[PDB]
């Protein structure tokens, strides 16, 4: 509305100026920690030769890359100058 | 999609009482999280017997005491239902 770009202005100019640091490295981290991981592990029925049942697992890479996807992304936030007050979440997913 | 949130509906209904755990302990959390940053540790001057000088500190039981309560507020936080979404800040915290 008219009268609230003008009265909410500060805000907003201070949200789109943080956009070169903080806060679109918060907006990316929290969809990494949401994903966590690219796919659930698959789960498919599996017939040995004695009549046993099991379920096993398949497409593995696409579960893989997600993680080195997810690890890169980490570095690329290590290069961050306001890196020093969120440190403490990396070390989390670091170490997950 | 719909075959989706229907087999997983069972889930759905418990998370979402864990929701309204969740928030009413997180509010009472960020409390605790904007606590931590305003002690101080007591600065002063202080003169030995040969002249030198030095800054010493005082006041210890002020920040012991917020201590205590921080990690008793943590076994607080540690009987709620939705600790379970959270756990992984609290590792923060405690071992802090």
């Amino acid at each position: 509305x008219x009268x609230x770009x003008x009265x909410x202005x500060x805000x907003x100019x201070x949200x789109x100026x943080x956009x070169x640091x903080x806060x679109x490295x918060x907006x990316x981290x929290x969809x990494x920690x949401x994903x966590x991981x690219x796919x659930x592990x698959t789960l498919i029925d599996y017939e040995d030769s004695q009549s046993r049942t099991m379920k096993l697992i398949k497409d593995w890479k696409d579960i893989v890359n997600q993680v080195g996807d997810n690890r890169c992304l980490l570095q690329s936030l290590k290069d961050s100058p306001y890196y020093k007050g969120f440190e403490d979440k990396v070390s989390i997913w670091e170490r997950k």
